[PDB]
């Protein structure tokens, strides 16, 4: 499948070179498959979303994104125009308030419900979760990633913003999940991404369209753009029977786009996430 005027991380993520603009992808889409967003929450009334979306957990007053960020990120994953997985199944776990703010323990519960959760949801295909989020280093943090990881969920977090080494925050620092870097669409390092040995993969992450709250779209930057993206291949690849939720971010990695980016500093790797779809 061709979506012509694409967003350019969407056609980034399909092509071997920087510079074109339409998304090609394999019509399976990552049906059969699920993404949890453990974020600020889901608008899933956004006709972007197509019935496709749910919230199943909250631990705030509402359920509902007040923020834009969870709704933007899930865009990302598996809105029609902006998502890179098309027909995958988005369920929202809001760990973070309206002002996009969040107690450690609040988000180790949410990565825990999500261990569990899984086994109430039909993902034949297999299960991913994107985690847009982070802070200082956190044992317990990590911890609660890796069992995520663990227990069979392809778990994709976001480097940092920092332009600092990853391994001071977390969940980024947590060596068993796929930490996601940032890069724009000449194929240079985000300027505020963070890096270090801890970072698996860079995804596009600098100006990134997708959805927001009151049923509108718009253009935000960070290493929460660039997991999204992360974690919506893994549920393409994993549909089209590619990988596994324990392989996928080794597999993202292995098939990269390699040697692309520039100012990756010595001792990261500089892999930049493809889909290897060929027409
Ligand atoms: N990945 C390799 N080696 N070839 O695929 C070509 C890319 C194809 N134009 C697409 O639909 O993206």
């Amino acid at each position: 499948a061709a979506q012509t005027n694409a967003p350019w991380g969407l056609a980034r993520i399909s092509s071997t070179s920087p510079g074109t603009s339409t998304y090609y992808y394999d019509e399976s889409a990552g049906q059969g498959s699920c993404v949890y967003v453990i974020d600020t929450g889901i608008e899933a009334s956004h006709p972007e979303f197509e019935g496709r979306a749910q919230m199943v957990k909250t631990y705030y007053y509402s359920s509902r994104d007040g923020n834009g960020h969870g709704t933007h990120c899930a865009g990302t994953v598996g809105s029609r125009t902006y998502g890179v997985a098309k027909k995958t199944q988005l369920f929202g776990v809001k760990v973070l308030d309206d002002n996009g703010s969040g107690q450690y323990s609040t988000i180790i519960a949410g990565m825990d419900f999500v261990a569990s959760d899984k086994n109430n949801r039909n993902c034949p295909k297999g299960v991913v979760a994107s985690l847009s989020l982070g802070g200082g280093y956190s044992s317990s943090v990590n911890s609660a990633a890796a069992r995520l990881q663990s227990s069979g969920v392809m778990v994709a977090v976001a480097a940092g913003n920092n332009n600092a080494d990853a391994r001071n925050y977390s969940p980024a620092s947590e060596p068993s999940v796929c930490t996601v870097g940032a890069s724009d669409r000449y194929d240079r390092r985000s300027s505020f991404s963070n890096y270090g040995s801890v970072l698996d993969i860079f995804g596009p992450g600098t100006d990134i369209l997708s959805t927001w709250i009151g049923g509108s779209t718009r253009s935000i930057s960070g290493t929460s753009m660039a997991t999204p993206h992360v974690a919506g291949l893994a549920a393409y690849l994993m549909t089209l029977g590619k990988t596994t939720a324990a392989s996928a971010c080794r597999y993202i990695a292995d098939t990269a786009n390699k040697g692309d980016l520039s100012n990756i500093p010595f001792g990261t790797v500089n892999l930049l996430a493809y889909n290897n779809y060929q027409a």
